[PDB]
Parts: structure tokens; C-alpha cells; sequence
């Protein structure tokens, strides 16, 4: 059970996709049921995830 930023594959989207909700499907396919992004700048925000979640990897977009 850990909660943090977590990314979708190589940080191309600022660590958060872009619309609310559509941080929380990927985040749920981490187990991380609560996962929003802030429409800001504080890139996703998900909790509920493994251990190994893959959150704050660092690394400018991969792709």
C-alpha cells in the first residue's frame, strides 16, 4: 500500500496523462483505486498502489 506520482511509461506526460479520471484507470490497473491527477502541475496523485508502483521514475519524456 503505497501512494505517490505515479507516471505512465517514459514520463512524456509530465508524470500525468492529462483529464482527472484518466490518471485513476491506469492508476487502478496498479491497485491504486484513489488515483487523480491535479489539473495543475503536480503531475498524478495515486493511492493503494504495490510497492513497486511505478511513480517518480525520473527521466525526460522516453518516447
Amino acid at each position: 500500500k503505497i501512494d505517490g506520482y505515479p507516471v505512465d511509461y517514459w514520463n512524456c506526460k509530465r508524470i500525468c496523462w492529462y483529464n482527472n479520471k484518466y490518471c485513476n484507470d491506469l492508476c487502478k490497473g496498479l491497485k491504486a483505486d484513489s488515483g487523480y491527477c491535479w489539473g495543475w502541475t503536480l503531475s498524478c496523485y495515486c493511492q493503494g498502489l504495490p510497492d513497486n508502483a511505478r511513480i517518480k521514475r525520473s527521466g525526460r519524456c522516453r518516447a
